[PDB]
């Protein structure tokens, strides 16, 4: 209940909420029924439009106007964006050319630049480009400020789950907002785009830039706006909001847009239609920066113009049906679209079975346009699973498709030719970023990054401390001009043993075997040094990665590579080693295909043993290091070093093997040498971060051998190729992969053929970012480059995606 009969008289856009039954008057009192009854009359005046006219110049204040071209208007805030252009003679501010704006040029009173954030729903990235003609003020924006080609939104690469992230710099699965449609078993809710449950404070995790500069005494504009308010009068309330008393005036503010996503959910993206709704957000930011020109705030706000996602062509005939895969379709709840995900109807159902479900949906049909898979198999890089609101079975749908339960779904609930919501590696979803003001830089293209890194920046810009959040905070310093914010490279917290050779060979009893018996003083003083580090400098290029927890570990050199030993998990957290262009691929000669052989630096106490996985009928064995690119027959002899074994199902043997043989080569061949570090990832409760042993579900049988979940590489060479790896002088160019360690290789639907057709797909899809990898390991790699650390944090968040131009 709203008692409606008070007054908005000198309350419109109020900035504190009060509340009910006390009715209310601002920006959001719409959606909740709960306006004063003149709410309308006093605060949404629509009389004579937008814009001054010649005859309106100098008028008598007329209250009743939409904005106004009187004289008093300046000193009260509210003229029509125009009036200095129609009136006083002024240029529009899209005219004037731009001037580098080396500090805030600010009125007096203003304690810091304000930040505004103009986000636009549905701008894909291209429309920079293939809408230039037609968008001036957002062109001049983009080429006199600081712009990357594009930003990558977070899946789903839906409105909610987007700007929630935006305003926290967390991934959905931890803002809880995980698509724009959920259940939460534990409240037994569901949240919708219409209707009132959004609203509960309960689904919005995190800590908002709104609330972190309130808690940190930085006031803010109420970010969210009612969907009838016009973007006319948004503007006009933010330059309202500008005008007030220093100690009542907010820093920060937001405006939005529905357009062009309303629209391009009709028409496709790059339909005809397509071009009005760009001009006219066009002619909004016009408005705005007009309207800070009129109040002298054009050289010191700051002015983020940011797209939550893209939009691609989607159409109601490639709609793929449930129905045509599954028997039990009644059984199941779908959250249907762009992405799928699959929960039974009724918890009181036992009779429900999601291996059954999953194995019905798997490769079913020779062209199927969706892959389904258990939330913790989805690739590490959309960090899309630990939420109880994300269902165990999930549908990645390709792009320009849909999924649906049944196809009365589709007809009894073609409308629309435009979608979004897929993978957020795939370009049509890829959307914009430019920053414009006194604190961005001037005139600046850098490279495309996430946009959960925003968050930290947007603290920046405001002076605030962030809540802890997933951005890698310093990794967009090149953005700015000031504030930047300059991180120390984490502290190592374990530093490693550097075992020699403390054991005899008859010591250990491994059930190991290897056909190594054989018989020189030139070569002896040549091995002992390989032993002690010699060749270090050649294979671990950016010095040792960091251990940034508790843990007992050893450094173990070779001739060929470098590894750091786990006593605790009995097999190596890194292993190091460079492939130049020159380097050679041989094969395992055929008396050393089963060996393995002690190493007499660690005890056979933390050592793996060959019985164990005789005895396990499941697991076999790989190797970090790969025999195959020995730099010598004698040098293979230490790539069979029961330190260099992982566990390995042999359906992943197939993909690691053709990685190791001919990938490693192909990449040295076309990067000019690379740099490798592999190693396992335990991720079993799936939070993206390292298990500790605890947490370890499954061993190689009859041991404490653990089994990882995923198996990474790191793969780093000169950013100017002409360069080799191994003599770099400047920055550097890195591609990454965390692959799932899976017993079989159903994800591939052409597994059954050669590799060469479905293992370097596979690991494209498996593409990963160095700081996933680091949160997944409590690694902390590039310790020593030459290159400055806020550059390092940048290649750490490079995603390689695999796309095309
Ligand atoms: C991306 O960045 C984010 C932010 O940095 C990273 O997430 C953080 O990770 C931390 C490590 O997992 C985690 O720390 C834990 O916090 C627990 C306190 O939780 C509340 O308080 C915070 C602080 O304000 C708050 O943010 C939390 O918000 C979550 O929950 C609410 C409501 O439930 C949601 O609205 C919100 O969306 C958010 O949910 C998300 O996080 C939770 C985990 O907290 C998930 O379950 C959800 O799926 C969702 O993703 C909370 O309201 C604290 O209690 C934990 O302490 C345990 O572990 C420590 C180890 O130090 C141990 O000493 C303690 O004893 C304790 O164990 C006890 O509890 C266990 C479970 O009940 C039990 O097994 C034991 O026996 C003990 O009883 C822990 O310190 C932090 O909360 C989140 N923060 C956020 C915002 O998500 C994230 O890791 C990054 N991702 C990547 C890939 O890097
Ligand atoms: C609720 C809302 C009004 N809103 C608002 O006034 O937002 C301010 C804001 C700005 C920035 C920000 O980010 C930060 F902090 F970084 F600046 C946060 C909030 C958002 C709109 C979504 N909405 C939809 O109707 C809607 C429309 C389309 C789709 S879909 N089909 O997925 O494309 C889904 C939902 C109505
Ligand atoms: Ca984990
Ligand atoms: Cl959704
Ligand atoms: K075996
Ligand atoms: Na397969
Ligand atoms: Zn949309």
């Amino acid at each position: 209940w709203t008692a409606t009969s008070g007054s908005c008289k000198g309350r419109c856009f109020e900035l504190q909420e009060v509340g009910p039954p006390d009715c209310r008057c601002d920006n959001l009192c719409k959606s909740y029924s709960s306006c004063c009854h003149d709410f309308d009359e006093l605060c949404l005046k629509t009389a004579r439009g937008w814009e001054c006219t010649k005859d309106r110049c100098g008028e008598v204040r007329n209250e009743e106007n939409a904005c106004h071209c009187s004289e008093d208007c300046l000193s009260r805030g509210d003229c029509c964006t125009n009036y200095q252009v129609v009136c006083k003679g002024e240029s529009h501010w899209v005219d004037d050319d731009c001037e580098e704006i080396k500090v805030p040029e600010c009125p007096a009173g203003f304690v810091r630049p304000p930040l505004i954030i103009f986000s636009v729903d549905g701008f894909r990235a291209s429309y920079m480009k293939k809408g230039s003609k037609v968008m001036p003020n957002i062109e001049k924006l983009r080429s006199c400020g600081t712009h990357a080609p594009y930003m990558r939104p977070v899946y789903p690469t839906k409105t909610f789950p987007n700007l929630y992230t935006l305003a926290t710099g967390l991934y959905p699965e931890s803002h809880g907002i995980v698509g724009n449609s959920m259940y939460d078993p534990v409240f037994d809710a569901s949240f919708h785009l219409r209707g009132r449950e959004k609203f509960n404070h309960r689904w919005w995790g995190g800590q908002p830039l709104w609330i972190t500069a309130t808690k940190q005494g930085v006031r803010a504009g109420t970010f969210f706006w009612s969907v009838s308010i016009p973007h006319e009068r948004r503007i006009l309330t933010i330059l309202q909001w500008l005008s007030l008393p220093d100690n009542e005036r907010p820093s920060v503010y937001a405006f939005y847009s529905e357009q062009p996503d309303f629209s391009g959910h009709k028409y496709g993206p790059f339909g005809p239609e397509m071009t009005n709704p760009l001009r006219e957000i066009d002619k909004t930011v016009g408005q705005l920066m007009d309207g800070l020109k009129q109040l002298r705030l054009h050289r010191c706000v700051n002015v983020i113009f940011v797209g939550d996602h893209g939009m691609e062509d989607v159409t109601c005939d490639r709609t793929e049906f449930l129905s045509n895969y599954l028997t039990n379709v009644d059984d199941i709840t779908l959250v249907p679209g762009t992405l799928g995900r699959i929960r039974a109807k009724s918890i009181n159902n036992s009779k429900y079975d999601p291996k059954t479900i999953i194995a019905a949906l798997t490769c079913k049909k020779p062209d199927q346009h969706f892959k389904p898979y258990m939330k913790q198999h989805l690739p590490k890089r959309l960090h899309y699973a630990n939420n109880r609101r994300i269902e165990d079975i999930h549908l990645l749908v390709d792009r320009r498709w849909h999924v649906a339960r049944k196809p009365l779904d589709v007809y009894k609930k073609c409308f629309f030719q435009g979608d979004h919501g897929f993978d957020n590696k795939v370009n049509s979803m890829q959307t914009v970023f430019v920053g414009y003001g006194p604190t961005f830089k001037y005139r600046t293209k850098v490279p495309p990054f996430e946009n959960i890194e925003l968050y930290n920046v947007m603290c920046d810009l405001l002076g605030l401390k962030p809540a802890p959040n997933n951005g890698t905070h310093g990794s967009l310093n090149h953005l700015l001009r000031t504030n930047t914010f300059r991180p120390t490279m984490p502290d190592e917290v374990s530093r490693p043993n550097y075992p020699g050779i403390m054991y005899l060979q008859s010591e250990f009893d491994l059930g190991c075997t290897c056909d190594d018996k054989v018989e020189n003083k030139l070569e002896e003083l040549n091995k002992r040094l390989h032993t002690k580090g010699s060749t270090k400098e050649r294979h671990l290029l950016y010095g040792r990665p960091a251990v940034l927890y508790r843990t007992s570990y050893d450094i173990l050199y070779h001739t060929d590579f470098e590894s750091g030993y786990s006593e605790i998990f009995l097999m190596p957290l890194w292993t190091s080693y460079t492939i130049s262009k020159q380097a050679e691929v041989s094969s395992i000669p055929e008396h050393l295909t089963n060996c393995v052989r002690p190493d007499v630096r660690v005890s056979p106490g933390f050592s793996q043993n060959c019985l164990a996985y005789k005895n396990d009928k499941q697991m076999s064995y790989g190797f970090l290091f790969p025999p195959y690119l020995s730099s010598s027959p004698e040098a293979k002899y230490d790539a069979f070093l029961v330190t260099n074994m992982v566990p390995m199902y042999p359906a992943f043997k197939r993909v690691w093997a053709y990685f190791q043989r001919v990938l490693v080569k192909k990449y040295a061949s076309e990067r000019n040498g690379v740099n490798v570090i592999s190693g396992p990832i335990f991720d079993y409760n799936y939070d993206g971060l390292r298990d500790t042993e605890d947490e370890i579900k499954q061993y190689v049988e009859g041991s404490s051998i653990p089994v990882p979940t995923h198996y990474y590489s790191i793969i780093t060479s000169c950013l100017d190729f002409t360069q080799p790896a191994d003599k770099c002088d400047g920055p550097l160019s890195v591609s990454s992969f965390i692959l799932p360690h899976r017993p079989d290789n159903d994800e591939s639907c052409n597994s059954s053929e050669d590799e060469s057709k479905w293992v370097e797909e596979l690991m494209k899809m498996h593409t990963a970012r160095v700081r996933d990898i680091e949160h997944l390991t409590g690694l902390d790699f590039y310790r020593k480059t030459s290159r400055s650390y806020s550059e390092i944090l940048t290649l750490k968040t490079y995603l390689h995606t695999y796309e095309s131009e």
